[PDB]
C-alpha cells in the first residue's frame, strides 16, 4: 500500500501551492505587464532532489525555504517519488514529464549512492559535460534536453558562467485531452484586451456546457474550471476590471480552499484563448524570493554529490511548457465567461494533489 506516500504527497501539494503564490507575487511585483508561467511542483522536485546530496547549512536552508521541514526526509523523498511516478505519462489523454538533469564537469566523479537515489526517487539523471568549452557545453545541454523532450523544451540554456562545474536543468511539459473537446470549427479570432482600451486578436476557443463556476467578492474575480480527461483541472481566475493587482496580493493557501466553496456546476458559454506558453527562470534569482542561496555557494556541503572542496550549483534553470488547444475526449440558461483580458491560470492535479502550473497571462499570444 502507498497510503503513507499519498499522505506525504498531500502535504507537499499544500507547500507547492503556497510556493507558487509567493513566487507569482514577487515576480509580478518586480515585472508587471509580463506573462509569468512556471511550475511550482517542478521547481520543488529539483531542490528536494538536491537534498539527497546536500548536508548541513545548505540542506537546512533548502528545507527551511521550501518548507520541507514538517515530515521526515524519508517521507519527503517517498512523497515526491509518488507524485512524479503518478503524473509521468505518455498516453492519448496525458503527456507529462518532469525532467531533472544535473550537468557535471567530466573531471568530477558523481557518487553512486546519490546517482541511484536521484534516479530511483526522482527519475533525475547526471550527464558529464566539458565546461572548459562553454559554447559546446550549452549546445550539448540544449540538444540533450530538446531530444529527450521531443522538441518540447528547447534553448533551455542561454548562458553559462565560466567556472561552472555543475548546472541544474529542471523542466516540465504538458499535453492533455480535455474531458470534453472544443470544436475547432467554432474557434475564432476575437479581441483580447491587453488594457481596457487596447486589444489584439487571439484564437479564442468556445464551448457551451456544464462547468464548475463561481465568483469571489473578496478578491473580485470570476472562477471557472475546465476539467481534463485525467483527474487534472484548468482553473481560470478572471479579475474584474482594475482588480488584477488586488487579486495577486490576496493569493494564499486558504484563498484556493475558499474558491472551491464558491463553485457550483452550471451551464456556461465559455470563451478561452488557445495557448502555447513557455516560461524560463534563472533559479538562483527566483529562489532569492524564498531565501535559498547556499546551494549556489561553496560551503563543503555537496560531497555526497561529488568530492570537491569548492562544489556548488553554478547555475540552475527552470523551464515550463504547455499547450492549450481544442483536443479532448469525444437545461438552464447559460452563464457567460469570456477569458479576454489578463487572467491567472492554475493547472491543478486533483487525484495526485498538486499545482502543476501557475500562470499570469497578460497576453495569450505574447512571448
Amino acid at each position: 500500500q502507498g497510503w503513507k506516500q499519498r499522505m506525504a504527497a498531500k502535504e507537499l501539494a499544500r507547500q507547492n501551492m503556497d510556493l507558487g503564490f509567493k513566487l507569482l507575487k514577487k515576480l509580478a511585483f518586480y515585472n508587471p505587464g509580463r506573462n509569468i508561467f512556471l511550475s511550482p511542483l517542478s521547481i520543488s522536485t529539483a531542490f528536494s532532489m538536491l537534498c539527497l546530496g546536500a548536508q548541513d547549512s545548505t540542506l537546512d536552508e533548502i528545507k527551511q525555504g521550501f518548507n520541507f521541514r514538517k515530515m521526515p526526509e524519508k517521507d519527503l523523498h517517498e512523497g515526491f517519488h509518488y507524485i512524479i511516478h503518478e503524473l509521468t505519462q505518455k498516453t492519448q489523454d496525458l503527456k507529462l514529464s518532469i525532467g531533472n538533469t544535473l550537468f557535471i564537469d567530466q573531471r568530477l566523479q558523481p557518487q553512486r549512492k546519490f546517482l541511484e537515489d536521484a534516479k530511483n526517487f526522482y527519475s533525475a539523471e547526471t550527464i558529464l559535460t566539458n565546461f572548459q568549452n562553454l559554447e559546446m557545453a550549452q549546445k550539448q545541454i540544449n540538444d540533450f534536453i530538446s531530444q529527450k523532450t521531443h522538441g518540447k523544451i528547447n534553448n533551455l540554456i542561454e548562458n553559462i558562467d565560466p567556472g561552472t562545474v555543475m548546472l541544474l536543468a529542471n523542466y516540465i511539459f504538458f499535453r492533455a485531452r480535455w474531458k470534453h473537446e472544443f470544436d475547432p470549427n467554432v474557434t475564432k479570432e476575437e479581441d483580447f484586451f491587453l488594457e481596457k482600451n487596447s486589444s489584439v486578436k487571439v484564437p479564442m476557443m468556445f464551448r457551451s456546457g456544464i462547468y464548475q463556476v463561481g465568483y469571489d467578492d473578496k478578491l473580485s474575480c470570476t472562477i471557472l474550471e475546465i476539467p481534463y480527461q485525467k483527474n487534472i483541472t484548468a482553473i481560470f481566475i478572471l479579475p474584474d476590471e482594475g482588480k488584477l493587482k488586488h487579486l495577486e496580493k490576496g493569493l494564499q493557501v486558504d484563498t484556493f480552499s475558499r474558491w472551491k466553496t464558491l463553485l457550483s456546476r452550471r451551464v456556461v458559454d465559455v470563451s478561452v484563448p488557445r495557448l502555447h506558453m513557455t516560461g524560463t527562470f534563472d533559479l538562483k534569482k527566483t529562489l532569492s524570493y524564498i531565501g535559498v542561496s547556499k546551494i549556489f555557494e561553496e560551503h563543503g556541503d555537496l560531497t555526497k554529490i561529488a568530492p570537491h572542496r569548492s562544489l556548488k550549483v553554478g547555475e540552475a534553470v527552470h523551464k515550463a511548457e504547455l499547450k492549450m488547444d481544442e483536443r479532448g475526449t469525444e437545461m438552464e440558461t447559460p452563464l457567460v465567461v469570456k477569458i479576454d483580458k489578463p487572467y491567472l491560470l492554475l493547472i491543478y492535479s486533483e487525484k495526485i494533489p498538486s499545482v502543476l502550473f501557475l500562470g499570469k497571462i497578460v497576453n495569450p499570444i505574447g512571448k
